[PDB]
């Protein structure tokens, strides 16, 4: 799986050690190998959410399977606490789009997952 | 809805007002109200359209719902027309994608819109 | 079509003329005119991959078809290929997302491609 975190926090509030936290994190949540899961955060963005630029954060998860209904109200609760509590972002200031990948469209180490 | 810009155009020639400009336009073209809007843009981008580095754009525009034939053309009609009166990018030298979500795969305020 | 790379590795390490052999190869394994290819490359990210922050890329290739099985590991021997000459990432540290786009979801010049 890849999660894709973009914020308006600048750089130097982004704690460290972040990206190992959301890294294990989303293993445990999503069930696969750790050494499947990407992370990436890109704070210091110019945006916007209800047309305020009080933190706020636009985030996406793709995964080949274990997305559904359930699964994606579980990751939700998970990313936005790591996201009010690491960021010190509002919940409702959190969209997260959740992609369910095919195997086939996914490219790795020169080939595909399918 | 949310929508992202990136471009090559430099910051400083992101005019004043251009986030609210937006949020307000896409509010009044999707329907949708302005509170639930967000709004990214990402200047000073590494990028090339066509084979040249001249100024561009490759967007995006998500929705649950409100995407379809006509309405795709409309939003495209009114974006580019923002994006070369404030930015001086030329139409034709715009990419934007839309996705329809699914109101599951949406996460916001520790849960999902479904 | 649009191919996307977001990359940790510094700015200084893209060559001069990456942009456009990226453009080149994409015409020539899509089958598209370059004139309608559009790359962007995003270095210096925070990115991790498998909880480390060794070189590492995710990237997106949407094409207006021309998306498939046997297609998407063509372009996925192609990239990570360019990825690990050029920029030095190995290809087991690289994703590369594919998303066939109906002509209809697609904006462009005002319009659509529908
Ligand atoms: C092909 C599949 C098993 C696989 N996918 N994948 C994605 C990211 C990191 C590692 C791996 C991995 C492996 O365990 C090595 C052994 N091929
Ligand atoms: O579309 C909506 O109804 C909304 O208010 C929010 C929204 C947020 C993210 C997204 O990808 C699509 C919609
Ligand atoms: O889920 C898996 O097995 C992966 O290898 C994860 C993954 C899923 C979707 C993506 O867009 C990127 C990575
Ligand atoms: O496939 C085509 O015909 C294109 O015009 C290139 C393209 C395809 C899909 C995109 O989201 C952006 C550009
Ligand atoms: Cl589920
Ligand atoms: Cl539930
Ligand atoms: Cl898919
Ligand atoms: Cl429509
Ligand atoms: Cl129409
Ligand atoms: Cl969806
Ligand atoms: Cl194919
Ligand atoms: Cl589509």
């Amino acid at each position: 799986p890849m999660f894709i975190v973009n914020t308006n926090v600048p750089r130097a509030s982004v704690p460290d050690g972040f990206l190992s936290e959301l890294t294990q994190q989303l293993a445990q949540a999503t069930g696969k190998p750790p050494q499947y899961i990407a992370v990436h955060v890109v704070p210091d963005q110019l945006m916007a959410f209800g047309g305020s630029s009080e933190p706020c954060a636009l985030c996406s998860l793709h995964s080949i399977g274990k997305i559904g209904g359930a699964q994606n109200r579980s990751y939700s609760k998970l990313l936005c606490g790591l996201l009010a509590e690491r960021l010190r972002i509002s919940p409702d200031r959190v969209y997260i789009n959740y992609y369910d990948m095919n195997a086939a469209n996914v490219g790795w180490n020169n080939s595909t997952f399918a």
